[PDB]
């Protein structure tokens, strides 16, 4: 079975390819689950993008209610049925030989019918709508259509359409759920099935933007080195990080994580290179006075347009709109690090499940695009090292600093351990460091101390 | 009752030698299961195999459909067809007696219905569902035809069947489930009941390949090293030629480069190995490799290892295990790594996972292939993650990678904690890493609670 | 109200002597729950264990489908029909009418009927339903039989029949359930009601094999001492274990509680008493080669007829399978002591209700017929003494034997403690013990040492 790229971002990933030729593919979902713009977009990016005649099936929404709608993304829906490539028909066997007239009248090749549910309410027995929805799509395939057939549902998780028969007459099965669970809503798409051809199994996150639908499906290795902002650090290090790494600081709140994340920014800025600072924590202007604080002027940063600031909710939007923003804000500033200030701040009120494919993602195209990545997290541990152990996001970062409170003869000190770095040296000390206005002052070691991981060590 | 082979790979172990002959074997499950997938090789297996004549009876679907989906796994029905092996039949009581000539009239003993529900668009009512299913399934029975019956479910663990009436009627029932868990998709296969013979009860993971369905249901004293001189030392002459080992510590322990070292010496005796990848890519594997003193890219060059890489949570355990059986039955290695177990265990239930290990484990062991499996600890002492888990012991070796607090720096440990059939070291030894990898010094003999992660001077 | 012992292995236990005389038992149950097994074996055991007239009315099988399908059990149902002491009606006034003719024409005493629902396709109506079956069961009872009516359900635990009306109408309700929990398969058989007598309530396990329906319903005590195959061992069990007493081998992953099971099993068949051990964890190959390794030739063991081996994976089949396969492997081989190797692999993916009926059975098996029981459990603690008490098992046991990891001086040493022995003096020391090519070496108990128990010692 041959599949027409559809060129819907991470959908011909999915699809192994894309949608199977000549065969009625079905699109069911909730209210607002984004079928239509699935169903446009497919024909849009074919005539777009392959000179393919499509004609788009309407039923509720009127050709200029489409039209109108799709100038969210900027298409020109009338540009291409006044230059003859698209074919909008307003709107059940008069329709079938009806939709074979514009196939023969454009040559078409791509077909959405948007919606195939809203016709039947003159039956209400699953049995005709069988009959009648077998008849239909099977009158396509001796056509030889690559039709988009949409359909509703009333539950994120109960029949794949309102008789729960449309799936088995179809040849192909792609549902778009808009799953909500913590009072935040979370689109995700499966591909059930494609008969005769092969998919990735299962739901991937995607997101509805300017652009339209884009889904998130889940040589280099450089020993270049990249310097952290801090001269002892880089020491520690054995020499720096690696420019295509992930860099994890974790540390208990206030051990120093975002003094941290300031010098590896303020460090690129100061190589001319450009950095982007993903707060989700403390906003820009507590951030600029702290930064100010310990002796690095982000608004000159700024000034300099160097560094970008993009600080928002951890539970505004969900994880995958998080994904997207960082993306596009790299694919357009253009940075040689990111700093992600936190992730912990991301993961509050999420699923580790949702969180992980999120890391991935972030960590997969920092290292795609060779952008060397510090990402925060506080600890949910006074024992930093326990903290490490019990996350499976401290076994996918490259390198891991550990920030440990360590109470010293009745005062709250601090250490700084680099607890892994793949695939080069490291110092494996557990140095004590200080926080003063010109940053951090990485000292020795606790030579004298068992039980440092504690954070209650006593004296040796 | 005599059971006919349906040459399903895994379904004449779970059935306990196939169908029941002359009888009907209903085949359930939601949309996309593989129901028609498994209708077909059915009948495609039967005449290749036995040459056992087939009906293929369809409803939904047209022959050139059938045929056209079907040559996604390499298989000519069309072919089949023209040689008068195969028979498909396009379409209440007109089709039993229509079905019935082309079976005498082909001298056939295989039919599959797909689908049998797509029939009863004007019926419902249940009741008529029943008596038309009791009339098909008496007068194939009658004539003596062993048929694979397909019908449809809405639900997962809801109704067997469309009208909860099909599996009352059928002799035998296979529920085919396609269950939605953590937005991950796992195909398995269950046989309810098979009327007057005996059948292995429960789910069984499957997959569809290339080659369809595929269900998942000695003891030498020969040695083999671990690419580490001392530890086959501590080991007491190196692992077994079989035998799992289970590398386990705190992320950064050092499991890859014990890996890494393992991998190396096979492709060093000019045996070939499998590193099978879930965490670190290709690219950062190779400079991690080479920054340790081995060169992968040589061993890839000499055709002695092969390195597979691919995301814990992009497919199901039962996709990953079958793309482990492949890749080992094409590439034939001496040993494999798997590189780690704690990344495939993410966002999976206990009961997949022991299962897929189970899986691994007898295979590696049934092929004699010396297997050597990494897992990250979620807790920093190492002995109690051991402890609280089923999959160390199924193992037969277990290296353990200790953190160890040592005058304010970070040290790191290992032990040889287990080990079946032999003599092992009890020692928890210091070890460095280098630019040349293990370096395994000596025990801390003045030290108390090292296996707590934080020792105290004794 | 008198009752017909139905001489099903469990049943005549659970249902208080057996089924009321001349009065209808409803057994309801999804879709190769038993019923017609249970319908059949009924009338089997009666005609031929009191030579009692059986009449098996049929409804959707056909009476070679029956007669073919009992072949499984090797019961001649032909031979019992030529020999008029079965009678199958193939097959609503007139049956009932036809029913009475067959019962006064063979002095019938037993009535199966399977399956009495596959009747109501021509009504669609609880109420019809009730009446007719009403009707049926009511005249059942002038005549006086004695008959097991069969319908069934779409729900494990929804209504007890399809019209949720069958249970009312009968005097007795037996429900099959076939419960699927962890893509695992678990029979359970509940008498629900006897009207007018009394019997078990609850659900209790059971398995179909070539016996048939097989449920497990849920003076002796001897001085008399056996051998564990250690003699230190012996001597900290104050002369060895008791005949028909259970012992507990507990300890981490490879702390030699296989090695205890081997000598165990090796003394044995150096005394021509015969052992079985059930292996759950490796397989016959490896147990050999380590077998041999300790010095212990179970090849000779197995040659002398005197050991059997029986591996199984402790998830393929559900708890009550593998105790059917314990129970018929004993009444078999006829040993004089089991190893069971291990209770924690048959405990894995088992509630730990299922778990305690499996031990409480396979306990009270070897108690009943006087066979010395050495089961094996792996610890899921580091501290094995805390294990032992988070666990209802431990209690159950007559002797525990405690194995655990000691760290000693950069070392894992691992220590034996006799930690219970109900009827007996036994030594309280933690002994230190090595395994050799010889096997067990019990040395001396750490004298020197506080915190054992922890696994990591401090020095007094
Ligand atoms: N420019 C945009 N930016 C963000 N979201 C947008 C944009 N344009 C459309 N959307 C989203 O698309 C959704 C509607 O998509 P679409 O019309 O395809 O849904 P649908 O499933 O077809 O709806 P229905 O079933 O009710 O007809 C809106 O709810 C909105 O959130
Ligand atoms: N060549 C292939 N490689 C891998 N997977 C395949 C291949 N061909 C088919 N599949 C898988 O099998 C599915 C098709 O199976 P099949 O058509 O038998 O399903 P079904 O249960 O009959 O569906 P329906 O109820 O819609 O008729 C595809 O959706 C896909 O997941
Ligand atoms: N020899 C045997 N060994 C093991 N299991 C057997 C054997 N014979 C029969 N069975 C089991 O018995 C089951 C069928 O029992 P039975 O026919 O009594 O079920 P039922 O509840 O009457 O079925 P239905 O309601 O579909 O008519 C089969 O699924 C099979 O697992
Ligand atoms: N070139 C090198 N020289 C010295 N030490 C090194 C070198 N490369 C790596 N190391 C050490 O070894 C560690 C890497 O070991 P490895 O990546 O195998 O550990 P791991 O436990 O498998 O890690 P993960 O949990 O990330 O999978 C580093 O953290 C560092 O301590
Ligand atoms: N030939 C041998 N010589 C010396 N010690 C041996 C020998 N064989 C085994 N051992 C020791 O015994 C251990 C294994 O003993 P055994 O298999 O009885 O343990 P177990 O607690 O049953 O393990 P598991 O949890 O894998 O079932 C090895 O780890 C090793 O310490
Ligand atoms: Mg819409
Ligand atoms: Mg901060
Ligand atoms: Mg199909
Ligand atoms: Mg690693
Ligand atoms: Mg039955
Ligand atoms: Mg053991």
């Amino acid at each position: 079975i041959a599949k027409m790229r559809t060129m819907i971002e991470g959908f011909d990933d999915i699809s192994h390819g894309g949608l199977p030729i000549g065969r009625s593919t079905l699109v069911s979902g909730t209210s607002g689950t984004g079928k239509t713009l699935f169903s446009i977009q497919f024909l849009y990016n074919g005539i777009i993008e392959f000179d393919e005649p499509g004609v788009f099936v309407t039923f509720e929404e009127t050709p200029q209610d489409i039209i109108k709608n799709a100038r969210s993304f900027g298409w020109d829906l009338a540009k291409l049925v006044d230059e003859g490539k698209l074919f909008i028909l307003d709107a059940l066997s008069a329709l079938i030989e009806r939709i074979n007239y514009a196939i023969q009248k454009y040559r078409a090749r791509r077909v959405s019918i948007d919606s195939v549910t809203s016709v039947f309410q003159q039956y209400d027995a699953s049995s005709v709508v069988r009959r009648e929805l077998f008849r239909l799509v099977a009158r396509l395939k001796q056509i030889g259509a690559t039709t988009v057939m949409t359909t509703e549902r009333i539950e994120e998780y109960g029949p794949i359409a309102r008789y729960g028969v449309e799936e088995f007459v179809s040849d192909n099965v792609v549902i778009l759920r808009n799953v909500l669970e913590g009072e935040r809503r979370r689109r995700t798409l499966e591909i059930l099935k494609l008969r005769g051809t092969s998919h990735m199994k299962g739901e991937y996150p995607f997101t509805i933007t300017d652009h339209g639908i884009n889904i998130f499906p889940l040589q280099r290795s450089s020993n270049v080195r990249v310097s952290s902002g801090v001269v002892r650090l880089d020491e520690m290090c054995g020499g720096g990080f690696f420019k295509d790494s992930i860099i994890l600081a974790t540390g208990a709140t206030g051990t120093g994580k975002t003094l941290l994340v300031s010098r590896f920014v303020e460090n690129a800025c100061a190589n001319k290179e450009r950095a982007i600072l993903f707060a989700y924590e403390e906003s820009r202007a507590q951030l600029l006075r702290n930064a100010y604080s310990w002796g690095m002027d982000f608004e000159e940063m700024e000034r300099q347009n160097l560094l970008k600031i993009v600080c928002a909710y951890p539970e505004s939007a969900g994880l995958e709109d998080h994904l997207q923003i960082i993306k596009s804000e790299i694919n357009d500033f253009k940075p040689a690090r990111i700093a992600i200030d936190s992730l912990s701040a991301l993961a509050r009120g999420v699923s580790n499940n949702a969180f992980r494919q999120f890391v991935i993602g972030v960590t997969g195209y920092a290292k795609q695009e060779e952008i060397t990545g510090l990402f925060t997290n506080t600890s949910d541990q006074f024992m930093g090292a326990h903290s490490i152990t019990d996350s499976h996001i401290s076994t996918i970062t490259d390198t891991i600093i550990l920030l440990q409170y360590v109470e010293i003869r009745g005062e709250m000190s601090r250490a700084i351990n680099v607890f892994k770095m793949r695939g080069s040296w490291h110092d494996k000390a557990i140095r004590e460091f200080m926080i003063s206005d010109k940053g951090p002052d990485i000292k020795d070691s606790f030579r004298n101390f068992e039980r440092i991981i504690s954070g209650s060590p006593t004296r040796i």
